[PDB]
């Protein structure tokens, strides 16, 4: 069967797809139509029906797995949209992993024969994170920061060697976030999760804005200004808080200057949309922190899609570590930050 | 002078003042006019003008300090009408803490004479707290708890002993948080702070509903159900997800719901406006629980005025970080939560 990895997420389903490359004479003949056709469709094709999308830029190109040489695929769509997913695939061996095995589990074994394998997120996440990083991203470096983070003329992204990983502090910022201390290959756990997440911030920026995208969300967010809503250190003191190192920048209290009814008339729906990304963004980066130093794990890496096309929140999170830990933790990102489930799932098929 | 204590945060003003009680024959003849009208006008109104509030159930009676006995009063007005309390005080020795004391310090001294004493806001908080709780409030417990709170047939509020307090964490919930960590009556820091604190729930509040004031979004957030806006770890698993221990009514993403613009048609302001509250009661819990593993703390007690006549928020603190520490914490709470700072500042006043 189509070798295929599957997370699915309280918003995302990630996909990861082996296509093989390396197909003989006799194999070819051997194949049956409907898999030419999956392979056909899959390969020609970069947006599946009206909401499904290949991430070309992602794809590993001539990796061996499985003793096969093929191509790596990395698909998404979403979760709201899996019932057309499984009935396009109503008219193989599954390896998922995400809340969504669980909740789906039913539905998927709609498709007779199909024998679903629902797998462990963790084991998923961490496996998969470390193939990826193992093998690079065509010969480049998976793992990145932003170097100078603190200036603005100097920031710029910079690769990260990850050949000895451990320890690794994961925020993994999907509709919540989940963080998650990677002692070693097989030490690893879970240290607690926040709800403040990415669902969180298209939520409320689709309450307060009506925008109808993510990606809208984000180009809002591009053109407003966060101190419109929120109240800043220098807001309640005048100035910086030298007593406490709280620079006069700081915010005190997020969308605080909204309990005044003259600002709530006066701002604008980017500015809305910005303070919400802002809020959002160094709520994760402050207990990512706080988890960094009760697991003293200083090498922090963020994954998952809240990130995707989301440069705002990266340089924020790697500024905002950088500057409230005195540089002692270091922002990591991945390049293929939202389907490490997905393909941690792929490379649990030889154990079935 | 009247000996006054002041605490000027980001919304509100505290204020605590001392009436004496033992005033002699001769001591009420050589007190001029103006005095003797402050002292009346104070202890004969509970409102002041149209914002000024005299909590009067909080007033500590028979109280001795600085060798007098008096009556300890505690009042509070919004930050927004301190011009109006700064006019009517030019038609004196002030001890003053919180941000206003310092961005608010050329007003202060508009009044001919008087002299500003800034204090150290966290000197101020820990020294009243200390004091309050030494002196009992007219011989009842301080600090109270919660008992059997993950139980609501049995959950009820029970007496605290703070005797020998140390160490302790403090978690000062205002406009933004604040968090403390008190290791003996002179060894104490600031651990950290987060933005979203009771500024955050008031302006968001604002926003999504349109309540034009604390109480209101209350007894909004009284009648809502959460539920409605956020997306719980069974609305992603199907159910329970055991091998982590998230039970299914755990939230996974506060607001996630809301990305799906049928269920942002159908949520209430009452629904906006719990899951409002419940999103920042939630983090500040976490936050506080996160500090109080690093600080080896396992007393947490919550003070500011976010919790004022606010007991969904002070239950569901104590529920939760019960619950989630599997016991090992204990949330803590005190009668005079919002005035700490006011009556260290207060304290101040013989340094002088
Ligand atoms: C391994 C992996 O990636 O799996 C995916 C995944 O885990 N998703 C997920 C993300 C986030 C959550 C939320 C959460 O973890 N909690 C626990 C801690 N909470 C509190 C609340 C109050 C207090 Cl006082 N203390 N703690 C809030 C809720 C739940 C599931
Ligand atoms: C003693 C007392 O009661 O004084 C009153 C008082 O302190 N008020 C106050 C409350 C809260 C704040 C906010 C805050 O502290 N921070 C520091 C930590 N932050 C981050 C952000 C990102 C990352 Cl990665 N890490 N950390 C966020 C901003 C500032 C002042
Ligand atoms: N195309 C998209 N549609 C929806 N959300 C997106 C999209 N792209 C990025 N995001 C962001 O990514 C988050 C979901 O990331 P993800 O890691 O896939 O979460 P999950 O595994 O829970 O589905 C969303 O909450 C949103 O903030
Ligand atoms: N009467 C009120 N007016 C405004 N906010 C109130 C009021 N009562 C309680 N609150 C809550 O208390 C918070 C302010 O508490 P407080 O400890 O006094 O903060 P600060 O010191 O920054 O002024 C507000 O953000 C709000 O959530
Ligand atoms: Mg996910
Ligand atoms: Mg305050």
């Amino acid at each position: 069967s189509p070798w295929f990895g599957m997370d699915i997420g309280g918003t995302l389903v990630k996909l990861s797809y082996f296509e093989p490359i390396d197909i003989t004479a006799e194999e070819e003949q051997e194949e049956v139509e409907s898999l030419k056709s999956i392979r056909k469709y899959l390969t020609s094709n970069v947006a599946y029906g009206s909401t499904g999308i290949r991430d070309v830029h992602l794809e590993l190109k001539d990796l061996t797995l499985f003793g096969r040489r093929g191509n790596l695929h990395f698909i998404r769509f979403p979760t709201q949209d899996l019932p057309t997913f499984i009935q396009m695939g109503r008219d193989t061996v599954l390896c998922a992993t995400g809340g969504g095995a669980y909740k789906f589990e039913k539905d998927f074994r709609t498709i007779g024969n199909l024998h679903l394998h629902k797998l462990d997120e963790l084991d998923c996440l961490v496996k998969g994170l470390l193939y990826i990083d193992s093998v690079s991203f065509n010969g480049q470096a998976e793992c990145y920061y932003f170097a100078n983070a603190s200036e603005p003329e100097r920031c710029q992204k910079m690769p990260f060697n990850l050949d000895d990983p451990y320890p690794l502090l994961v925020v993994n910022i999907g509709s919540g976030v989940s963080i998650l201390a990677v002692h070693s290959k097989d030490n690893y756990k879970r240290v607690t999760g926040t709800s403040l997440g990415g669902g969180t911030f298209l939520g409320l920026c689709s309450l307060l804005t009506g925008c109808e995208s993510f990606e809208e969300a984000l180009e809002m967010a591009s053109k407003g200004d966060s101190t419109q809503a929120d109240k800043l250190v220098r807001d309640i003191y005048g100035g910086d808080y030298e007593r406490f190192g709280l620079p006069g920048w700081a915010v005190a209290s997020s969308f605080g200057n909204m309990i005044y009814k003259e600002k709530r008339e006066s701002v604008s729906k980017e500015d809305l949309a910005r303070a919400t990304l802002v809020t959002i963004t160094n709520n994760i980066g402050s207990v990512a922190r706080m988890c960094a130093v009760n697991e003293k794990i200083n090498r922090v890496v963020f994954v998952g899609n809240f990130l995707r096309v989301n440069t705002l929140s990266m340089k924020l999170l790697a500024y905002a570590l950088d500057y409230w830990s005195k540089g002692q933790l270091k922002a990591l990102f991945l390049e293929h930050e939202g389907y490490f489930g997905a393909v941690g799932a792929l490379l649990g098929l030889p154990n079935f």
